[PDB]
């Protein structure tokens, strides 16, 4: 059998107090040999990274397509589970085992996932189009939850999305991609919900100085309405996986008075009883980071982080400038992951400038203790996904963190899938 | 499990019509096989082997930190997939389980085959590559590994011991590349270290190249390692399941046969013809080394006469490539048969100087046409191909996939990539 190497997510261990260094060395970067070759050579496209990791396994997912990114009608779903090996360094690193394709058509879109004890879970719209052409045609959507295991089996089950609880305000219910998260036999996940009603209330917008109304701005581009007629809200889907007692599957609405443009996201693991974290994922003129705690008692609030000690940009300016509300949107996203339950220090992958050349950044509360190269060189990465760990029993100033990309690589005008993991520094003074 | 069924376009008979050039663009298709192979950090990876069989596909390779001379940190990939109907209804090889074996020891110089719905390969144990080990005056093994569709996997320790070498085997190394299973017998190129010289003088050439051609020959044939331990180019035959009684041995392929002792490619044709093979340019010899095998009294190479295609560098030698010298090409060719005569050929090359990936597809000493794999200057160092035709088959097209290692944003070293193709096989 397969000797498990044991792991656990960073995200629960509780925050240092004492001030964390910068490491004077340079990142020793690691192997992942994960996911598979992705058209580097036809310039396919990749879309929609989530690594995952758990007690020694990890799970990845992305979705592929020839020679364009808007081809849903022709994209492949890929899902893959492997393990946390030693090998000839000693280093703990990702291998796969078993890998999986769903081809369209339907295809398998916007999947979120994570990893429970040996099993990793998705949940995913099924779609011709993608959900927004689908929606525009007078399609209909499914749902569906995909789990596969370290022994190979593989399972897809479709979830009826009109019998989920949308106190009969959902129309259309979409997954979108990024980590989900299971407490109590619950899965939470990200997603947004077309509804017969438009919300009422203002977006959540900035006071920064633009030379514009703010709030009107910000209402206009919030991209809570697919069209005249077809407003939608930001939700968080709750589905039973396992919960002690019979639970009823429902979304929860994040109110458009908790972040700025509707967008997807992560949501993290920290515990049983404690809050989960979040991230919601930079697509649009916002350009800090948008992280912090979510809570549900009464309706779901987003407690963000005040967090400025990074910056996305893009390779031309913005008029108004990225971080004042306007249609312009970040060509490259930053993914981070919590070191802690409070989202205290973070690491961070993110561009270093003009939307190309990928770094890892690693802070404390509002401060970046240093940064650190990826690859220095004029590289722009698209999509994102992050996850750290640590051994069990851990180390003493080390953690470990593997982060995806789709970067373009040797000139493509798409994007294909690259992956690297690092030994995180994590020492105090 | 629900699969695309294929066969290997090398068992057919030879077209009787004339094969024309394709007019229109290459239909180039996914092949996302293999891993992540450390694009960001410069990993090396070496050795790659791809091989199909009937809906199956197999891929092997081995993969560095840093450097290329890192066997003692080194790791074996093994993976086995399905060819299977994308969302285009074309057949693509799809992955279903990866295995590595990190070293130390690790596997090196493994070949490989599929035998129904299982893999093969028989590799040898090293701990800092056989050559150095050899000269460090240490012991080197040989191991069997499977795995099949179902995820199983086994290796097995394989005793020099009883490989029959008339008693004339110190060493015995896998090199890596195709294998070929007929009537239950394995065959896989190798070298074998040997308490005598072999007579006789290495294959050699003709051209004008202002030197002796034949003492150049002899002298860098790689024949010996170090001073003192030569070594001969071998067939192993290993029982993987005969209906007969048989030994395990090594059949010696002479000097005579081959200019310098490299790895190479075996291919079945069908359990009553003979084998195909190719040997690997990587030294001086610049044309396609291929043709076919026999055994009846030692083993012959057949070499067929091909010139149409033509491997350089970036930098030229002196003497030129094609005569014999100490140079050595950065890039190989990998060529497959469309034919149990090896008569039709697709080849993966450098178009010019060590770079920019093509497909060239010939009729004997005749190019067709080449097309591009990527029309860029892109460097990569070895390859593997393999060409199936699908069951029941296509009229004018059979497909091809390879893989190469491409040294990739001005790395240094060479990480996999891979690419498909609908290969052009029609007539008139
Ligand atoms: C974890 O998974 C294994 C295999 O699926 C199962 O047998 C075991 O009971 C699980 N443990 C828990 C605590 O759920």
């Amino acid at each position: 059998l397969y000797t498990r190497v044991r792991t656990f997510s960073t995200a629960i261990r509780n925050p240092k107090t004492c001030q964390r260094a910068g490491q004077e060395t340079d990142l020793n970067l690691i192997p992942a040999f994960i996911g598979t070759d992705t058209g580097i050579l036809i310039n396919s496209c990749v879309r929609q990274p989530v690594i995952a990791t758990g007690d020694g396994i990890y799970a990845l997912t992305y979705l592929t397509m020839r020679g364009t990114c808007q081809d849903h009608r022709h994209a492949v779903r890929h899902f893959e589970i492997g393990l946390v090996r030693r090998d000839a360094w000693w280093d703990p690193v990702l291998t796969p085992i078993h890998h999986f394709t769903e081809p369209g058509t339907p295809v398998f879109d916007g999947c979120s996932l994570t990893v429970q004890n040996q099993t990793a879970l998705a949940l995913c719209t099924l779609t011709t189009d993608g959900p927004e052409t689908d929606i525009h045609n007078g399609a209909s959507l499914g749902l569906a939850l995909v789990h596969f295991n370290i022994r190979g089996e593989f399972s897809k089950h479709k979830v009826d999305p009109r019998n989920i609880d949308t106190q009969n305000q959902g129309l259309h219910l979409v997954t979108t991609a990024g980590k989900s998260a299971v407490k109590k036999g619950i899965l939470y996940s990200f997603g947004y919900m077309v509804t017969r009603s438009p919300e009422p209330g203002d977006s959540k917008c900035v006071t920064e100085e633009c030379n514009q109304n703010n709030q009107e701005k910000c209402n206009a581009y919030s991209k809570t309405t697919l069209d005249p007629d077809k407003p939608r809200s930001m939700i968080i889907f709750q589905i039973d996986v396992g919960a002690e007692y019979f639970t009823v599957d429902k979304v929860v609405v994040v109110p458009r008075t908790q972040y700025y443009q509707l967008t997807s996201g992560d949501l993290f693991y920290t515990g049983e009883e404690n809050d989960l974290l979040y991230q919601l994922h930079n697509k649009g003129w916002y350009n800090k980071p948008i992280r912090g705690r979510v809570t549900f008692d009464g309706q779901v609030t987003l407690h963000e982080h005040s967090r400025t000690y990074d910056s996305l940009s893009n390779q031309r300016a913005c008029n108004p400038r990225l971080g004042c509300p306007s249609t312009c949107e970040l060509t490259s996203m930053a993914s981070y992951f919590p070191l802690d339950k409070d989202f205290k220090a973070a690491v961070g992958v993110i561009a270093l400038r003009n939307g190309m050349t990928p770094i890892i950044t690693y802070s404390t509360d509002d401060w970046r203790n240093h940064w650190k190269y990826i690859k220095n060189a004029d590289l722009e990465f698209s999509e994102s996904s992050l996850s750290c760990y640590s051994p069990n029993p851990p180390l003493d100033d080390y953690v470990l963190c593997t982060a995806v990309i789709t970067a373009k690589v040797m000139s493509n005008t798409n994007p294909q899938l690259l992956a690297t993991s690092w030994y995180q520094y994590d020492k105090c003074h």
